[PDB]
């Protein structure tokens, strides 16, 4: 209660993520989850056709918002954390009020099913990815398709902005990843190796000089896109099937963290590429996970033997 009356080689760290609510309440397989940038909130998207919103701190349900025809593959937040756009099999995405649930706009253009959404920084744009093999630019005032790019000759996996949304990453079971201009919509650069596997995932790092890429031959990479070169390799997990959701833990401990198909959530040491933890409770595929932007807390979210979405916090 007074500082004055409080006592005052390097060993690594590992962290400590502990179970503390599971939230549950859709009906199908969860298929995303994603944090509110202002960490007030967590959203999931599921195959019932739903987005659920939940406390972030407290896995309170707040409310259900409804309107999509199919299942939803994706969520993403603006970065006012006051919108969702959803990416749906009835082929649209939509854009949310999140106060209200109400849809404002319906992104039409797609020709199947879209699969992955982002809003940029500035959130004045939507990216989408679909089976449709194409990546949409969307103006969001407008909900007009602004470009379509021939991006892909399967369908995308994965689209992200940079951290100025100057660039847009996507990946594609075509085995590729893709680098385009927003501005003009040229691709700048295509990352590829030599074993080439599909690619299930991609996502810029926070610095934005960095993509995680996942492939379906149980391996997430860790590309310098600039010197086009592979840094890092994290394996131990299984993942052959899914496209599902990597991400750079950055609140606490420098971390990559992923779901897996045999149930658990993985962790690892970003630069020893170690892994340092591996959750368990899950009772189906992880097909997504989320890093709280502030805390050391992570969503994990399950398939449709699960349907449960889980928060786990950690000391470091
Ligand atoms: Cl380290």
């Amino acid at each position: 209660e007074a500082a004055r009356a409080q006592p005052t080689k390097p060993t690594p760290v590992k962290p400590n993520y502990a179970l503390k609510f599971t939230l549950a309440g859709h009906t199908k397989a969860v298929s995303s989850v994603k944090f509110s940038p202002n960490g007030e909130w967590l959203a999931s998207s599921s195959a019932d056709k739903l987005i659920k919103i939940w406390g972030a701190y407290d896995g309170k349900f707040e409310k259900t918002i409804s309107g999509h025809k199919l299942g939803i593959s994706d969520v993403a937040w603006s970065s006012d954390s006051n919108l969702l756009v959803s990416a749906s099999d009835d082929k649209t995405l939509k854009i949310w009020d999140v106060s209200s649930g109400k849809c404002l706009k319906t992104l039409k253009g797609h020709s199947n099913y879209v699969f992955c959404c982002n809003f940029n920084p500035q959130s004045n744009l939507i990216v989408s990815g679909s089976f449709d093999e194409s990546v949409r630019i969307w103006d969001v005032k407008t909900g007009k398709c602004l470009k379509t790019l021939p991006a892909h000759s399967d369908p995308v996996s994965a689209v992200h902005f940079n951290r100025d949304g100057s660039l847009i990453v996507s990946s594609s079971y075509d085995g590729l990843c893709r680098i385009w201009d927003t501005a003009s919509g040229q691709c700048l650069k295509t990352l590829i190796d030599d074993d080439n596997p599909p690619v299930s995932f991609v996502k810029f790092s926070p610095n934005g000089k960095y993509i995680l890429a996942a492939t379906l031959d149980n391996t997430l990479k860790l590309w310098d896109y600039s010197k086009g070169k592979c840094l890092k390799t994290y394996t131990g997990h299984k993942n052959e099937k899914y496209c599902i959701f990597a991400n750079f833990s950055v609140t606490g401990g420098k971390w990559i963290v992923s779901g897996s198909e045999d149930n658990l959530v993985y962790i690892w040491n970003l630069q020893t590429k170690e892994i340092v933890q591996k959750l368990q409770g899950h009772t189906d595929v992880v097909i997504s996970t989320a890093c709280h932007p502030t805390e050391n807390i992570i969503a994990s979210a399950a398939l449709e033997n699960d349907k449960t979405i889980k928060l786990w916090k950690s000391d470091c």
